[PDB]
RNA sequence: GUGCGCCCAGAUAGGGUGUUAAGUCAAGUAGUUUAAGGUACUACUCUGUAAGAUAACACAGAAAACAGCCAACCUAACCGAAAAGCGAAAGCUGAUACGGGAACAGAGCACGGUUGGAAAGCGAUGAGUUACCUAAAGACAAUCGGGUACGACUGAGUCGCAAUGUUAAUCAGAUAUAAGGUAUAAGUUGUGUUUACUGAACGCAAGUUUCUAAUUUCGGUUAUGUGUCGAUAGAGGAAAGUGUCUGAAACCUCUAGUACAAAGAAAGGUAAGUUAUGGUUGUGGACUUAUCUGUUAUCACCACAUUUGUACAAUCUGUAGGAGAACCUAUGGGAACGAAACGAAAGCGAUGCCGAGAAUCUGAAUUUACCAAGACUUAACACUAACUGGGGAUACCCUAAACAAGAAUGCCUAAAGGAGGAAAAAGGCUAUAGCACUAGAGCUUGAAAAUCUUGCAAGGGUACGGAGUACUCGUAGUAGUCUGAGAAGGGUAACGCCCUUUACAUGGCAAAGGGGUACAGUUAUUGUGUACUAAAAUUAAAAAUUGAUUAGGGAGGAAAACCUCAAACCAACAAUGGCAAUUUUAGACAAUAACAGAGCCGUAUACUCCGAGAGGGGUACGUACGGUUCCCGAAGAGGGUGGUGCAAACCAGUCACAGUAAUGUGAACAAGGCGGUACCUCCCUACUUCAC
RNA sequence: CACAUCCAUAAC
């Protein structure tokens, strides 16, 4: 079992100071242990979790390994490796998976380990937030609309998290709250094995077929620990930046950034210099276009998919700042998903879906609907209904033109306007399309 | 696998087109007028003027037939069928009988015909089943205070446009490749539109098209309307504008949604320019230009929304770079900063191709000055189709023809006798129990007339919808001097074009649908290549040696300060050494089966729709013959070689039982035979809808 | 600040 790793991270040579916490995880320390014994050591067969939405086929130990895996069944566990990353259908912090080896079922538990290890008192917002809470896309609304009484949001381009992975100070940091000074080593002899194959003998990965569940949280540690070190100067940075523009809370994602608080471009040079120093020194990656693209006040320019202002024109601001659903993406997949054409003026138009021959009709409406519902979270807290309403008109008339050009009678757009949908009152029926669409608009937006 | 389409002959079986011999047909009424000539003019009646009401004249017209819509009825044709029928039968065969009856597309072959002027369709709504709200803020109340076009919601009354087009009028000639407009493919992939491909055909040249706007509220707002916030704009607004009171001196409509000026400032209606498009090409609403007989008579105007001139404003009006948020410079509200979609494009040029008003200016032009072409009918001819007429291999379903067939029955008294003593299984013979049998079962019975059987000849149907390259097949007749030509050609273009010489009979086709033959191309399976020649990013190269290397041990149980449990180590940076595949240096390939239609370009023709006309959209890529890439159909249901278990039952002794054999047997998924449900199927089938 | 929509018919 993982009893080794139990004795490893639990014990952690605690005769002098030890695994991360120093006053606040003593009677909260075995909090993990008791239940990792019951959850991360769920059971010895097919038990913990897996990939058929709970776990794969039901074998006996998990198949045979973990009990004696103390004796390192897959000792080296070479785990052949290539690269992979998929453009997440919007606002991609593109997420990594691992080439299929049901050692998968090993690493998933092996990293529920690390999840419960660091996250429990410390590591905040698994998979791209900043502050600690128990949800995915919540800081990236609330902290945005929490403070920010300033201008000059500083975007970020270079990855530094994946195409610059350390692999030396990587472990050097990983073992700063897991393994101890004395008698703790037995983990990473395979963690080091992102042996990518692109005509070289690299150890660096771009997707670490070692596993996909963890590479998010590995990257998250990569950034998360040392964001404290780089925040240590932020800890005195806002002497007057909050209080210079005044007279009448970092921004940590997986990938992209902006400095929290601004008072001056001279108050911004400190960013421009230090946040380049540390990232250079520690991360072994360096940033782009001279700290970046520093907007004077505002732009219709992206950030994690969300603009911030500090006929596609309904923005606001004032004494207080806010959020806005910008253009780019709904110029990008608005056009690649074959919603619009601009090649007739009167800017865009619902013309139809790409396919001449298309799938079934419940299929059509359902995949269209899920596409829309794609708005439901991403385009949550947002101004600019009428923009989205242009979007929605094009989308709806696209789905109706689609089910039209499938029936294909006499420009079946009219008879399909009339025969089902949301006014024909009909299974040939799905009355959720667009009222629920402006429902998803109104809420998660004003609440 | 689109209603038909195959390929070769003519062209009323029924037609289409073209041009010629013509005719007949109506032009509001007359007039000189030609001759039945024709809108020319004189007179006359009606007709139109609202281009924005009135009357008077000047101008635009007066019909007729075709096409063509529209509805309504009536009946061929097309229907499962009647109904007859042909080895019964697989399937075929509807004078007329229900149902449809314009059949969906007629866009290359018809329903046809009578009536009437009118249908879908789109904007303006009758009617019938809703919600608002209401100047006060509401409350109070359908108090019709004071309503419903804010609309429902459903189902159709009333108008509009569809609901008209089409036919000649005195003749040139002039800026006649003029500006404009068309073409040059498609198609694939480079996706940064940066000059690349295809066995394009063209030729020059990469940001072409669009848009980031409007000056003293067109401010806080869109691609509608709407309402509420604020700067300029309240008598009311608590003695309720029907009632009622309270809550503000704020709260409702409105203004102060420019300062004016300058001309127009309404409906429609006519033609265009578009928008409508969007995916190809035509008909209905929305915008712009302009047009809608001149003057006297009341009529005949307040507006109104917009150009222009700016006048200053307030939002803070891209830009370049600054720029506490009440921030600025400068070009100040395109003032290339750009912004986007946007790949041998746009743009540009060439060559080719088009030209009515006969542009506006001259000789115009003479019995109002010259006119013979709309539609039907008729003569003839050239032409043409998917029509009509001829021609039908290759693979399939079936029925008899004992045409040829593997198939004809038991025991006993006792082979004799036979069973012609006796039965009755056997084929049947019937119904029908029924899960096949068992057919039960008297019966002919003791072969026949029928397990099973593939077939002579033959009965029928499906395939005539183009994919890469030769050959058996029905024709070298049904085509003869092809147009893909013999045959030289010669030229040319992607070739096939285009035009010259030219052999008279197996030249030309060696007609079509369809198979396999042979290597191809692609999608699928197993296998192989994997040096015809070695090394290389080095994948093996965390190896080893490591480098003398680095803090770290076996299994487990406890917070952290660790406590218990039993009693020499593998990893830390790598180099390094072989090959493994193809990168990288070079004398994966086998075997299996199946194979379908997106076009586009030229030549000849068929049609239709849009257009001055070149041309663009269609008809299976129109259709065949040449070139080409792009591209390698889909499900469902029968069927049958073949399968696959599993409940029941099955029969004579397969088993038992006794009987003359049957006979009565209980016990058969001990299935001996043998089916019903069964599985994943196998393969075939345009089988039926789909994809074009 | 906002609510919401406005698009035919028909030739493959």
């Amino acid at each position: 079992t993982m009893a080794i790793l139990e004795r490893i991270s639990k014990n952690s040579q605690e005769n002098i100071d030890e695994v991360f916490t120093r006053l606040y995880r003593y009677l909260l320390r075995p909090d993990i242990y008791y239940v990792a014994y019951q959850n991360l050591y769920s059971n010895k067969g097919a038990s913990t979790k897996g990939i058929l939405d709970d776990t794969a086929d039901g074998f006996s130990e998990e198949k045979i390994k973990k009990i004696i895996q103390s004796l390192k069944d897959g000792t080296y566990y070479p785990q052949p490796v290539r690269r992979m990353y998929i453009a997440k259908k919007n606002s991609k912090k593109m997420r990594p998976l691992g080439i299929p080896t049901f050692t998968d079922k090993l690493i998933q538990e092996a990293v529920r380990i690390i999840l419960e290890s660091i996250y429990e008192p410390v590591f905040e917002d698994v998979s791209h937030g900043f502050r600690p809470q128990r949800s995915c896309h919540t800081a990236l609304k609330t902290i945005k609309r929490e403070f920010g009484g300033a201008r000059w949001f500083v975007e970020g381009d270079i990855k530094g998290c994946f195409d610059n992975i350390d692999h030396v100070t990587l472990i050097g940091l990983i073992n700063l709250k897991i393994k101890d000074m004395k008698m703790s080593q037995l983990i990473y002899k395979f963690l080091k094995a992102g042996y990518l194959e692109n005509w070289q003998y690299h150890k660096t990965y771009s997707g670490t077929p070692q596993g996909g569940i963890l590479s998010p949280l590995l990257a998250n540690i990569y950034l998360h620990e040392l964001d404290k070190f780089v925040l240590q100067l932020k800890m005195k940075f806002d002497r007057e930046s909050p209080e210079r523009i005044t007279p009448e809370k970092y921004v940590r994602y997986a990938d992209d950034f902006i400095i929290s608080v601004k008072g001056s471009k001279e108050d911004c040079q400190w960013i421009k210099e230090q946040l380049k120093l540390f990232i250079h020194n520690k991360l072994k990656m360096e940033l782009s276009e001279e700290k970046t693209l520093i907007t004077h006040s505002s732009q219709p320019a992206r950030f994690l998919g969300y603009d911030i202002r500090v006929v596609k024109k309904r923005t606001l601001n004032g004494s207080v700042e806010l959020l806005i659903p910008l253009q780019d993406k709904i110029r990008q997949f608005i056009f690649d998903k074959k919603i619009a054409i601009q090649k007739k003026d009167s800017s865009w138009f619902p013309v139809h879906r790409k396919y001449l021959i298309r799938s079934t009709d419940l299929e059509i409406i359902t995949i269209y609907n899920s596409e829309l519902r794609g708005i439901c979270n991403y385009y949550g807290l947002a101004s600019n209904f009428n923009q989205l309403n242009y979007f929605a008109y094009l989308m709806e008339y696209s789905c109706l033109k689609t089910i039209a050009s499938k029936h294909k009678g006499t420009l079946s757009k009219t008879i399909s306007m009339f025969k089902d949908g949301s006014g024909s009152w009909g299974i040939s029926q799905a009355p959720v399309l667009y009222g629920y669409a402006r429902n998803t608009l109104e809420n998660r937006l004003k609440a």
